[PDB]
């Protein structure tokens, strides 16, 4: 740094913007994906001596904004504030020019292939970065545990990957990305409010309810064996006093939001619960190889930490998984900030800078550069 | 070795790469003539340590890997992995240098003019080896059993000869070669499988219906008396469970695929099996050397070892055989290493260090250098 | 009929059941081989008519129901519907009584040996049937073209055959069988939309995938070189409005999916196309047979009748023949019901009324009496 | 004819049956002395309306059929065929009736002597003809040359024969027959292809490989001078289109199979070449003799018909011939018809009419009359 | 021998090497005049344990070998052999030095000039020998049979005799010789069997035939009126079961071989009766010889041994011979060893050793010395 390259390590995810530099363990900056916008109104005098709001800013107040969700479905919908997302990180979070070393930012896999192009472009044309690198999310997940085979299972905000991965990059598998993640738990547990009686309609107390569902709603082993057990539940039926004023009783509602995660029909969708795809993509490679992909079942991502998430994968593996293969689950004690872990191990290579995208390279081979090293 | 030239014993044939020193008593490398080759697919960041996985290194995995297989027929098919076989033999199966021993490596009898010198072309020039010699397969197993003539009836993995031996080695005009060995018998044992109800489809799993065959498809005595117990299976079933969740219970499959072996006619080859070969083979012979022939009926190569083979051929030949000469089958207890155990003994014996061809000699006298020593 | 003992054709394969009468040009009942199941749910007053659907009855809506696929792999997944398939077929399609009349259906190549009684122990012993015979799918494609010798390519509806066939039926061999095919590819279809921009998933759109593919999808004389020309554009890209409301705009997919059958390693199967096995299946051939191979290339089955698709084959079939022997392909106008026309021939033979099972030998020897025939 | 004896000229040999009518110079019908077997199998509607298949529509078919040989060494194993072979050239090619004529059939040299009995007995009583004569096979080859006095060198087909014979038919000497023609040298040949590495197992190809054989294969003067050649080969070395679709490269092959004629030692015999008894005849006879047998060296049969063949015994014949003696060899511009043209000049005459065996001698004289007339 | 100087006597034969010592009372070895070589060829470790098979040695096997003759019609063809087979007979059998015992040999009458010298010459130069005779062979058959005068009909195997013997030394006026003993039966045996359906031609199994005639061939009493039992077969055919299952079933053969040694007119020959031969020299000799000549029709050599051989000889010899005197064959029991006995008796007296030719008179008297004792 001054003298040194130095990277920095970005996980410009759709929950949070893990940043924080190279080898590092923490990251320093870790602040939402949520840029805020006025709904207040009124005159002024005074103000708030803001009227752009991004990441923790922009958390900070809810009760006079509406919070946007740049990031949805892992495509960015608003270039716009980009910049000055990462003029929160680099200049005003981590306290560096973008300048002095290059980035690496995140790709959800399969992206949608103008983002890769669009975002460097903000960057090396308009934000002057030495370089930078788009890397696949779910791959870093994947170093994080110090894994290099297995079958890693993404469950980040928005999406949710069951990525098969060899030892050296795979060829097009069943490798796969799905919205099914976090964010998607968050609209359910609303819809799930409105035939309770509690009232929670907007994007303010939306995040509110993202919080009621992560630190409380634990994963059952079986949905309806603790649906009966609500009857005359003691252990289930807790009230969650909403840190602002109300109590918010949650009965049956608390293993009903998780087991959704797996079970996407109690949406009232047809999609694959993501135990299926484990199976469909272990059975689909040769028999010699289902033994280390459902030995090393790797679990990360924030939303794999509800209490009995664990204990959880130890049945619904073992249904349909044979007798002929040890089953283990690979979680390790933090996997939140799994592909900002990865990215760390990366920027602590020198050949990962050169498997980074120069700044010299986007003039020098036009734009279809980005395509070319990510691929 | 480390002391004197004590060469290789080297029974480089389609079926096991028999590998061992010169001199020593059992072929202290084995493993199967199979080249492996990736279809992991997917996010690879780790490395199964090859790409042209080789032997027991390609052997461990079966789900990875797609199983190329070498040398078929007896004849190699493809020259450029014989040189990363070797490679592997040699410096990491023997852990030796080939520039130090000389090499005696297995000949299938009546192959292509090119493979003996393509064979000791790599040998002379890309291993510096001081001398080898690649004597012929069958007449081996003749020196094992201690014997001086007979029929040795060598079923090795793609080729099956009778080969009538004396001393002053067969003439070409009673040796033959007909394709009908093991891997032969693998790929229709799957076929009348296909109607089953169990799968086969890919290389890998191949493998394991070659694993099935030797450890439970037993020889019928008589097919139609077997075939007639069919009415009450019971004796005929018995399952081999397959550690992928599934069971394998084979019928009147167990004997159906040894009757092929020697019928050729249910392939829709029109060749004839092992037991009318044999007649043809002594018809030929000499009149003076007939009794003798049935007398030393050797039957060797690891094909004729499956349960009940060795009885087949006491029933079969002595059906449109004469009555009038001592018929004793020579099937020894072990006849897998036939080859391998008679390639010891004429390893220990100085002159056939000086029946084989010398470094120098090879650019003394060219690639032709091979077809002047042997034949 | 009713005053001639005449047969029906059926073709009681994937396509459609189609059947008619023997001697009839054209398969006059014509429904498809899906099979509808309920799924309205809710107070219910009235009823859907129907409780299950089948045939064209199952197609009409979809809606409402979800729909099972009674025949899957040419292997019959359930033989319940089967029942009121042929109910469907005799008594209200074709207002006959099955004990009018002998029937005629299909067998596809390596059957699993349980189908092949089970069918016919549910129809003469459940439904009783002056006679009937499973004849052989592609051996009845050879005599519907005319020809009497060729390679025929039938590719059925949902199974493959390479069938090189003589004056003389060829013995298991060169003939094979392999599943690849429409209906796998209507999966790799929906597949690559995922985040490239298009959502298909359940039963009822996935029958709209099919349609999606025969009428728009055309195969690529070579991917690579129209994939190229996608830069922009013009040849590529047209519209298939689909009802419900949106545009099915199609640019590179027209022949990416209908590459696919002619390579499965897109989708990630080892497998080779069909192409690869007609040189294969020659080569495996003597001799004195295969200047007529290439010389009558017949392309059988609904798989040729893709647009770009016997064009496809001017190049594939070209490319590793001999120039030894002339190369034409023989394409009948039509070859979808390639099977039902040629089964009609059969039915209009008398030699035919002594190669079926009557009814009464059923009875009088056992199941058996399937495969004694049928062999 | 229809009221004249006139005799047919059937040369029922072991190579063509060449027949033709009574003074003809052309045998009409020729046509191989290979009689077909199917060996394609499977299930019939359409067939190729035979099933029993003899001669050139024998031969036409070999991709459907296994070609078995009726006469093998000069001895018919099968009977059965015989006559409908005579059925075949009677009525199916000459088209005559047994009856209106005589048959006038060859017998090779020291035939199994029920045989001669055997062949008549097929004609006379089961296939009434008025007369027939089995002559002796050399002697025939003497008069189309015109010769009276020689040494006939007849290689046909199945047996080579070293005939000294006089002006008045010879007393027994070294007067003899030996299998080494024709169809010995297509079988070595084979052998020779199983070290070269192109492949050729079966019947069906055997008579490709005995067309291989006699359009190119020039006879060497020196085996070994024209291998030395074979280094920097130019006219030695050519590839030989299989016209089916191959290319058979041959090179030191070319001059490898003719030299094995007169050199038994190269397929390992212990036979006598055929220029060594002809040393033996002529030597044997008394000294005033030898001047004529050597001077009228008479080299009939279609073996002796490979390019360089003259200029062979120019050589061979001078080394154990004196300097007392021309030599000079009698090689008829056309000699595969040898046998057919000299028993079209017996029917030319009318002692041949008592020389022949009456239908009536049979009966009146028991089955010995056969062995009465040949002696 | 070590207490007496004492020869050997043999009767240097073609039959058989009928050597012993001088003193004994029977050949101890005797072995046929047989040399062997190799023929299978091959490459080689193990070993055929000669490769110049000699007497005993080369009888014992034959199928390895092909069987080389050194003396044939009385006339020892080579001289090469002969010198190796006395190295066998002499150190090998006989035990002794041939540098330490005298020898007495055989001369078989009317032998070329060199053939007496020649021998003798291996002998003294060679093998040093101190003192040799080589005696005139038929004589001794006479001492033999006890007889001083008559008519030796000695037919060893090469030749045949017909000596008129006096009291002293006959003079030649009617000692006559000609080839057409033994050895000439065995190749008509052969011969005979190839018309009738039987091949047994080559050296290895010709030894065989010879063993064949020897014990079963009885001549008939006359050729014509067992030529008329042949109608009747019970008396004729009966199964020469030739070990290796070859079953032969002989009729008039057993006495048709027989006929041709009083017959040379079956071979082709234009030579004369062996018998016809033996009137004919004593209506030679003078009326006051005849009686006695009569008298004593001397029969030995072991050709002279077919059951039926004498017996014949007093009807045949009475036919065109006088009825005015006794005809009385002396036929002794057994007459194999017949010149033997007789040289047994010579070399038992001391004044044959004084009529004998001692080492240093060859050098004395040049190789001259042979003819001037032995004419
Ligand atoms: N401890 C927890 N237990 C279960 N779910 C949690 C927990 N921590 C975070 N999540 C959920 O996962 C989502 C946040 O994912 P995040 O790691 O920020 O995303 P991204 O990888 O898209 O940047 C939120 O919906 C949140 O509720
Ligand atoms: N019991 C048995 N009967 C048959 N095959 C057997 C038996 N046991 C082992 N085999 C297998 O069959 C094949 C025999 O071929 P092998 O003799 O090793 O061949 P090559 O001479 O071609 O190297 C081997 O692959 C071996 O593992
Ligand atoms: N003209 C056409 N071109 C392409 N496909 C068509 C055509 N006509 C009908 N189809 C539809 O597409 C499929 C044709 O191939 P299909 O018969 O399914 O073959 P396969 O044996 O490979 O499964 C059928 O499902 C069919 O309904
Ligand atoms: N032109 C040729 N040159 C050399 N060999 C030939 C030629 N013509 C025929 N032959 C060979 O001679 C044999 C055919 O002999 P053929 O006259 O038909 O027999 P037969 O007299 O037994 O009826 C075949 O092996 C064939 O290859
Ligand atoms: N006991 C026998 N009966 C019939 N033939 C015999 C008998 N023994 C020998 N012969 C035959 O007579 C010939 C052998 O004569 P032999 O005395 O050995 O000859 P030589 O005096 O030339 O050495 C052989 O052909 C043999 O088969």
């Amino acid at each position: 740094d001054e003298d040194e390259t130095t990277a920095l390590v970005c996980d410009n995810g759709s929950g949070l913007v893990k940043a924080g530099f190279a080898g590092d363990d923490a990251p320093r900056a870790v602040f939402p994906s949520i840029v805020g916008r006025p709904r207040h109104q009124g005159v002024m005098v005074g103000m708030g001596q803001k009227d752009s709001y991004v990441g923790d800013e922009a958390q900070s107040k809810r009760g006079i904004l509406t919070l946007k969700y740049p990031i949805e479905h892992g495509i960015i919908t608003n270039w716009d504030d980009m910049e000055k997302i990462w003029h929160h990180t680099f200049y005003n979070e981590l306290r560096v020019a973008p300048e002095e070393h290059p980035t690496l930012l995140t790709e959800a896999p399969l992206n949608p292939k103008a983002n890769r192009e669009k975002m460097t472009q903000i960057m090396f044309e308009t934000f002057n970065v030495p370089a930078m690198y788009v890397a696949i999310q779910a791959v870093l997940s994947l170093y994080a545990s110090g894994r290099t085979t297995g079958i890693v299972l993404d469950s980040g905000d928005g999406v949710t990957h069951n990525v098969p991965i060899y030892e050296g990059y795979a060829l097009p598998h069943a490798i796969m990305r799905l919205d099914l993640a976090g964010r998607d738990l968050t609209d359910y547990l609303m819809k799930i409010l409105t035939e309770r009686g509690y009232s929670f309609v907007t994007t303010a107390e939306r995040e509110i309810v993202r919080d009621i569902k992560e630190k409380l709603c634990y994963v059952a082993l079986d949905f309806e064996n603790e649906m009966a057990t609500a009857a005359s539940s003691s252990s289930l039926e807790k009230s969650y006093e909403l840190p602002d004023g109300q109590v918010i009783t949650i009965g049956n509602e608390r293993f009903r939001c998780p087991e959704t995660l797996f079970q996407p029909s109690f949406i009232g969708m047809e999609s694959a619960g993501i135990h299926e795809t484990t199976y469909n993509s272990i059975m689909k490679c040769d028999i010699d190889i289902r033994k280390d992909l459902y030995a090393n079942n790797v679990m990360s991502g924030g939303t794999t930490m509800y209490p009995g998430i664990a204990d959880r994968m130890q049945k619904e593996i073992t249904a349909l998984a044979p007798s002929t293969m040890k089953i283990k689950i690979i979680a390790p004690p933090e996997r939140k900030y799994s592909v900002w872990i990865g990215g760390s191990i990366l920027a602590s290579l020198s050949t990962f800078q050169q498997m980074w995208i120069t700044k010299q390279e986007y003039d020098e081979a036009g734009p279809s550069i980005v395509h070319r090293k990510c691929f």
